């Protein structure tokens, strides 16, 4: 999941 992520601190979508 990007929202868990680190290197999707943002991009979730």
């Amino acid at each position: 999941g990007c929202c868990s992520d680190p290197r999707c601190r943002y991009r979730c979508r």
